[PDB]
């Protein structure tokens, strides 16, 4: 229906808003881009399933989110790349493992406070009827 049409544009008018926020942190610049191949050569080798919040923004302007569950998926994943591409003891690894977690734990707290849950049971049961 239009309804759950217009249901579905809140979803992304939120996540986006969710999104441009954890992007103009400077703590999660290195989150906000793809990885360059030529800096990282084995990154494609090593992570199966690359995230980035430009890509996630990509995949909300898609219409690839139904839910904010399937969003936060793709923050999770954008956390565990950065844990398992960069495990080593190393400031410079756990510097990264400290921003995913932040970034990780920075959405998860936003959604906590800004996101009515009646809101998201229904998105979950519009998609749940596809
Ligand atoms: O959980 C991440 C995700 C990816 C796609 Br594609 C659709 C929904 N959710
Ligand atoms: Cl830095």
């Amino acid at each position: 229906s239009m309804q759950e049409e217009d249901t579905f544009r809140e979803l992304r008018i939120f996540l986006r808003n969710v999104t441009h926020r954890l992007a103009i942190d400077k703590r999660f610049r290195v989150f906000t881009k793809p990885v360059d191949p030529d800096e990282v050569p084995d990154y494609v080798t090593v992570i199966k399933q690359p995230m980035d919040l430009s890509s996630v923004i990509s995949k909300i302007d898609l219409h690839k989110y139904l839910t904010v569950k399937d969003y936060l998926r793709d923050i999770d994943l954008i956390c565990s790349n950065a844990l398992e591409y960069n495990p080593d003891r190393d400031p410079g690894d756990r510097l990264i493992r400290h921003r995913a977690c932040a970034l990780r734990d920075t959405a998860y707290a936003i959604i906590k406070e800004e996101l009515d849950e009646d809101f998201e049971q229904l998105c979950e049961e519009i998609q749940e009827s596809r």
